[PDB]
């Protein structure tokens, strides 16, 4: 188990079968998880893994057994297809795109909790931080947060956004949006 700085991402969709749908057994609830059929088959490009999912949420960590120093340029880059592949498929059934995807850095740890329970988790400051951004997100866009946006090398396009209400942190703070890498 090691400690030292990670980044996290989370993501998750609130047009699952929520919106005026009256829920079918067939075609629907089908064609929404052959969309994160193709996310898993995409994963293989860099240093990523599935770790947590209760539901339908859908979240990645950087802080793989073997860490790179550009961690938090590995899903930066990686948040731009989470995007741009899920706008291909639209016929047939016309769906939009209201995806939801929230950034964070941190420390991280991991769990690893012998007998009584089979299972690896993950859990720190920053992966309780990266829930937030998703669960509040306007449009359908990428929530990123000032850490994130300490880490870009001028080699991302970040747009502010402001402050709204939390609970957990209390005192709020400036939020980001990543728009695309900048390449020369």
């Amino acid at each position: 188990d090691k400690y030292d700085e990670a980044s996290v991402l989370f993501a998750d969709i609130v047009g699952f079968t929520e919106r005026a749908s009256s829920t079918a057994p067939a075609d629907l609830v089908r064609f929404l998880d052959r969309l994160y059929s193709a996310f898993d088959e995409l994963v293989d490009q860099h240093g990523l893994e599935k770790i947590e999912v209760s539901g339908d949420s859908y979240m990645v960590v950087s802080g793989v057994p073997r860490p790179r120093p550009d961690h938090t340029q590995a899903l930066a880059d990686f948040a731009l297809d989470m995007t741009n592949v899920a706008a291909q498929l639209k016929d047939p059934r016309g769906n939009p795109v209201p995806l939801r995807v929230g950034l964070a850095t941190g420390p991280v740890v991991a769990g690893v909790v012998g007998s009584r329970r089979f299972r690896y988790c993950v859990w720190g400051d920053a992966v309780n931080v990266a829930s937030r951004m998703e669960s509040t997100d306007s449009v359908g866009q990428i929530q990123v947060p000032d850490e994130v946006y300490e880490r870009l090398k001028d080699d991302f396009v970040l747009r502010e956004r402001g402050h709204i209400n939390v609970k957990g942190k209390g005192v709020m703070r400036t939020w980001y949006l990543i728009g695309r890498k900048v390449a020369a």
